[PDB]
């Protein structure tokens, strides 16, 4: 089902902690591809257009210049099945089935919040990032339609700084102009 008008808001950065709940990893359940191939084509350039367009104080060079270095990774595909998360870098693969770690509530210099969702690989031999953290504009149990990911190998609370990075990945299925349609809509 389409959003209630309180994940409207929560998707938009405003919310009360007091509905904030736990999520599983099937939330994430699926095959997804990064979006950072897109911005190098320069397949998403209407999307960087139109927030250029909306605010006069923006340029299209600046708006496009940050997304470059949030999308920017080589892991271009993950598969999400059955408490595992599969990690194709390039012609690497590594996998390793996570636990939960909880989810934390982040307030952002903008004003605006978001909350994460942490998950610990724990076989600490593995290729497969240590920690990982979901971020998706949802603070309650509901299917992901798209999702950042915090990959790293020191420690969560590290990792919950990162701001500049932020690797994006949208259903594995979709072309580019169904992602676009999706970034200028929804």
């Amino acid at each position: 089902a389409p959003m209630t008008e309180v994940e409207q808001k929560a998707a938009a950065g405003v919310f009360d902690d007091a509905n904030v709940r736990d999520r599983a990893l099937t939330d994430w359940d699926g095959m997804w591809q990064s979006v950072y191939p897109y911005l190098v084509s320069g397949e998403l350039d209407p999307v960087f257009r139109q927030k250029a367009k909306k605010d006069p104080e923006k340029t299209f060079e600046d708006i496009k210049a940050y997304y470059r270095k949030g999308y920017v990774t080589n892991v271009e595909t993950i598969g999400i099945e059955n408490g595992v998360i599969e990690f194709h870098r390039d012609n690497n693969v590594a996998s390793c089935k996570y636990n939960y770690a909880g989810y934390k509530i982040l307030t952002y210099a903008s004003g605006k919040k978001g909350v994460r969702y942490l998950f610990e690989c724990k076989d600490a031999n593995s290729k497969a990032p240590k920690y990982v953290q979901f971020s998706d504009h949802i603070i309650a149990p509901r299917k992901s339609a798209h999702f950042h990911i915090f990959m790293g190998n020191t420690s969560q609370q590290a990792l919950l700084q990162e701001m500049e990075n932020w690797p994006t990945y949208y259903p594995y299925q979709l072309k580019a102009n169904e992602v676009v349609d999706e970034m200028l809509h929804h």
